[PDB]
């Protein structure tokens, strides 16, 4: 329990983050916190003890997993869903700032980050997490199971691929080497939730550096930026 | 291979209003069709024709890279064009926001839409793609493999508890709130006391599971509630039934 009496004398400002040595969607919010500057702690659950089980904590996060961030100036509370705790801190720097860093103050470009976003936590992650199950931990080898979802994850890149292709064809169009990005020709939320996972595919064969051009530029963006690596050392 | 219907779509669009791509077995097409209607967003919907490859038809691929359902054009903002559902639903909500004043299965107060998105990615996340797995390896995969279809069947069923957890707790909230019993029926929610997308979203799939086996009325007695409520609601009735 030595989540308890972390919780009879909370801090009055600040963040505490709920993650896990090897969560890349705990890093999805490590490294967007970095990113706009909030401090945090970070508190590293472990799973085999099963503490992202125990009742203090899915008193945070009901679903009982990681990530979960404690906004303590907010009355210390609680969001869970990764994505769900990207768009609360952009929104956050938002309304303090006046800024839309990493994120958007148009709505168009708000809903084709969400959209990106959405289609990353969902149709992105999920899918690898599957992929590594079958391959490294299902209690049977069967690779019928495992071709699925590593194809489906390629059809994923695929996507990203060409839309970031099209990004680019856009810019090189400026006949008179820079990074390409999702949305709004700018660094966001929708780009740098890819990251964390696009940094573990390769323990399910896929070489994006080979297989995937304008992802690894993409993505060799991202891993270049202080915050990324200020935060991937586990 | 024929989408010569909806490459003509994309050079007459209509001036303003929404057009849904979608498809009549596409639970996450009526999460959007759902909301679109309790919010009172007239719309057409399109049931792309997958068998004839329309969802390749590079018209619909620029609008929706994906080319999953639903996605929703927003003719009245330019074309726009957003793709996944959570993100539609988002879309409706703020729109709907800053033309009217009152947040309708929103909130105006940034904790509550903290809140509902947790629960909102929660459902695109963790609900959704679970109940596809199971059902895809218990009905369409290449080979049986029952272990497969047990653990995405036992993902659902811990979601479940999940959420009829998160159900049980309002339900105990309301009631030691005013009886210091009768209000043991009294519609509950999942944020803010108030129906939201939170809620919604997850309707369409709660009538999906029979097919793997979930009984929600005799497993989920909260959810059941919950889930009728929903249910009972003229905008979602026409939105299921269109
Ligand atoms: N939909 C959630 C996924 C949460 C999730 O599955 N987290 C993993 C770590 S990346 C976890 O807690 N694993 C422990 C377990 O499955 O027992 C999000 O994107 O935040």
């Amino acid at each position: 329990s030595r989540i308890t009496k972390f919780f009879q004398e909370q801090p009055l400002e600040g963040y505490t983050l709920f993650s896990h040595r090897s969560a890349p969607n705990g890093f999805k919010v490590a490294i967007v916190l970095s990113e706009l500057g909030f401090h945090y702690n970070t508190i590293f659950l472990d799973f085999n003890l099963g503490e992202h089980r125990a009742p203090e904590f899915v008193s945070v996060n009901p679903n009982a997993r990681v990530p979960a961030l404690i906004d303590h100036g907010m009355d210390n509370l609680s969001i869970w869903e990764s994505g769900a705790i990207l768009l609360h801190l952009v929104n956050k720097y938002y309304k303090e700032t006046g800024n839309p860093l990493l994120w958007s103050d148009d709505l168009a470009d708000q809903s084709q980050i969400n959209a990106w976003l959405f289609f990353q936590t969902s149709g992105h992650a999920p899918m690898i997490g599957q992929a590594l199950h079958f391959r490294y931990f299902h209690s049977q080898k069967i690779a019928s199971a495992v071709e699925r979802y590593t194809d489906e994850v390629r059809r994923v890149y695929g996507v990203v691929e060409m839309a970031l292709a099209e990004r680019r064809e856009a810019l090189v169009m400026e006949l008179d080497d820079y990074p390409v990005w999702l949305v709004g020709d700018k660094l966001t939320i929708a780009d740098l939730a890819f990251v964390p996972w696009n940094n573990v595919v390769d323990r399910i064969g896929i070489n994006i550096k080979i297989e995937f051009p304008e992802v690894y530029k993409w993505t060799k963006h991202m891993m270049r930026r202080p915050a990324v690596i200020k935060a991937l050392r586990g």
